[PDB]
């Protein structure tokens, strides 16, 4: 049977939670920051979502690794929007 594919990450002791979702070769966000879950800003395209994130100090950092065919892109929060980042694959 066919599946929408998700991957989650979380911070802090709230805790927030950011959950992407790939979808028909669409990548959206959900978030929980303690007071219901609400779309974030996240939008881009991909078939396979993988993410993790970072605290520094207080600030988070998040990276979310979106694919469609062998090509995968980096997605970077850093607090004030949603850039390409620099990552390239081995081959
Ligand atoms: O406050 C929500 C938000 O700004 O949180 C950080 C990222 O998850 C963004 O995509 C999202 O819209
Ligand atoms: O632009 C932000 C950046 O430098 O952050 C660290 C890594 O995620 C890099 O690929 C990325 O380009």
């Amino acid at each position: 049977p066919k599946s929408v594919q998700t991957a989650a990450t979380s911070w802090g002791t709230v805790p927030s939670i950011r959950v992407y979702t790939a979808n028909n070769g669409k990548i959206t966000e959900r978030c929980w920051d303690g007071k219901g879950w609400y779309t974030g800003a996240f939008n881009e395209p991909g078939d396979n979502v993988s993410v993790t994130s970072w605290l520094v100090g207080s600030a988070i950092h998040i990276r979310v690794y979106a694919s469609t065919g062998t090509t995968t892109t980096e997605w970077c929060w850093d607090g004030n929007g949603w850039t390409k980042g620099a990552y390239t694959a081995t081959n």
